[PDB]
C-alpha cells in the first residue's frame, strides 16, 4: 500500500508518528519504534525537533540486524528545523540528523515549518523579554538548498510541512525550480479536513500527509484543553459501532480513502497494532460524506506568539 511520489519514489500510505513530549523517557521512542516495525509500520516520521532521531534510528538499525526488514523496506522522514532555514545551514542540519540516526540517507526531508527562527543552539531561542526570536528567510533559497540535498543523495525525496496554498505556490512558481515538493505535511482530521488545500495539492501532484489525524496529543503548551476531543465525536463513534472498529480506525481510514497519506502516533503496543488494521475495512461513500460534514476549521495547535509570524500558515 504505497503512493508514487512525483519524483518516482514510493511512500507507504500509513506512517508511524514518533513525537512524544519531553516527560516521556527517550528510551520509549526506541522501544515503540521497534513495536511499530514489528506491527507492520514501514513509514516512520521523525524530525530534529523531536529529540529522538538517535532512538528511532537505533530501532531501525536493530530491526534490520535481526532480519525483520531491510533498509530499503523502511521509509524514514526527517525534517529541517526552523532555526536552520538559512541555505548554508540546510545540509549540515541534514548531515547531523543522519549522523544521529546512523543512517546514510533519509527517504524524505521536509522543511518542518515556514516560520523561520533565529539560527542558534536552542530550538526556540528567546529574547530578553522571553519572546521566541523570528528570522526572515526567503524560503525559495531554503528550498534550493533542499534540492541540493536530494542531488547529494542525502534525501531521496524532499517536501514541506505546515505550508498553506500561497506558500506552496511560491515554491512551485520559483524561477528555475528543479524539484517540486513531493508532499505537504499538515494538520488534517475530520475537524479540519483541509479539503481545499487537498484539492490544490492533488492538482499539482503533491501528496497531502495528515498529522494529528487522531485529534493530536492535546499538549497543554499548544492545545486548548477545552477543544473538542476528536475521538469522542458522536458521528465518528456511531461509525465505529457500525463497522465494529474504533473511532481511531474510522479517522485513519477516512484519510486513506480521500487519497491522503496518514500518520498515527502511539506509544502503546496494542494501539500501535490496532492502527495497522486500517487496511482491513472500507468506509462507504456515504460514510465519507458524513465525515466531510464534521469540518469545523479547527486546528488543535495554537500559538498567540507565532500567530504574528509573517509566515504563519493559518492567515
Ligand atoms: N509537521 C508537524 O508540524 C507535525 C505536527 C504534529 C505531528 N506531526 C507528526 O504526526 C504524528 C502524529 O500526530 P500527533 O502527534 O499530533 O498524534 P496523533 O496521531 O493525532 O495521535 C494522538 C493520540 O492518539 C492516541 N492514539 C493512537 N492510536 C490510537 C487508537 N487506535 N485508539 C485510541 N487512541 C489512539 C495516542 O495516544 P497513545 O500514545 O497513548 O496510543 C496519541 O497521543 C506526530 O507524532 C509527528 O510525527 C507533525
Ligand atoms: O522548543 C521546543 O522544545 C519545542 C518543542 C516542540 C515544539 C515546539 N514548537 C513548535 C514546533 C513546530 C512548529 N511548527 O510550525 O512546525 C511550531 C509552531 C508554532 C509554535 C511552536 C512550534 C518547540
Ligand atoms: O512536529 C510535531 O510533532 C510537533 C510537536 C509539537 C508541536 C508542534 N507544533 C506546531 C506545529 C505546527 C503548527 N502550525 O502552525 O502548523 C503549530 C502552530 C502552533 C503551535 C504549534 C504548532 C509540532
Amino acid at each position: 500500500q504505497c503512493v508514487k511520489l512525483n519524483d518516482g519514489h514510493f511512500m507507504p500510505v500509513l506512517g508511524f508518528g514518533t513525537y512524544a513530549p519531553p516527560e516521556v523517557p527517550r528510551s520509549k521512542a526506541l522501544e515503540v519504534t521497534k513495536l511499530a516495525i514489528e506491527a507492520g509500520f514501514r513509514h516512520i516520521d521523525s524530525a530534529h525537533l523531536y529529540n529522538n532521531e538517535e532512538q528511532v534510528g537505533l530501532a531501525i538499525r536493530s530491526k534490520i540486524a535481526d532480519g525483520s526488514v531491510k533498509r530499503e523496506d523502511i521509509f524514514y522522514t526527517s525534517k529541517l528545523w526552523s532555526t536552520f532555514h538559512r541555505p548554508e545551514l540546510v545540509r549540515p542540519a541534514l548531515e547531523n540528523s543522519l549522523k544521529k540516526a546512523q543512517l546514510d540517507y533519509v527517504d524524505l526531508y521536509l522543511i518542518h515549518s515556514p516560520m523561520s527562527l533565529k539560527p542558534g543552539e536552542e530550538l526556540s531561542p528567546t529574547d530578553e523579554n522571553g519572546k521566541v526570536i523570528f528570522d526572515i528567510v526567503d524560503l525559495c533559497t531554503t528550498w534550493e538548498a533542499m534540492e541540493k540535498c536530494k542531488d547529494a543523495g542525502l534525501a531521496k525525496s524532499i517536501g514541506v510541512s505546515n505550508f498553506n496554498r500561497r506558500q506552496l505556490e511560491m515554491i512551485l512558481n520559483k524561477p528555475g525550480l528543479k524539484y517540486k515538493p513531493v508532499c505537504n505535511q499538515v494538520e488534517c482530521h475530520p475537524y479540519f479536513n483541509r479539503s481545499k488545500l487537498l484539492d490544490f495539492c492533488k492538482s499539482k501532484d503533491i501528496v497531502l500527509v495528515a498529522y494529528s489525524a487522531l485529534g493530536s496529543q492535546r499538549d497543554k503548551r499548544w492545545v486548548d484543553p477545552n477543544s473538542p476531543v476528536l475521538l469522542e465525536d458522536p458521528v465518528l463513534c456511531a461509525l465505529a459501532k457500525k463497522h465494529k472498529r474504533t473511532p481511531a480506525l474510522i479517522a485513519l481510514r477516512y484519510q486513506l480513502q480521500r487519497g491522503v497519506v496518514v500518520l498515527a502516533k502511539s506509544y502503546n503496543e496494542q494501539r500501535i497494532r490496532q492502527n495497522v488494521q486500517v487496511f482491513e475495512f472500507q468506509l462507504t461513500a456515504e460514510d465519507m460524506k458524513a465525515i466531510d460534514g464534521l469540518d469545523r476549521n479547527l486546528h488543535y495547535f495554537n500559538s498567540d506568539s507565532f500567530a504574528s509570524h509573517p509566515n504563519y500558515p493559518y492567515s
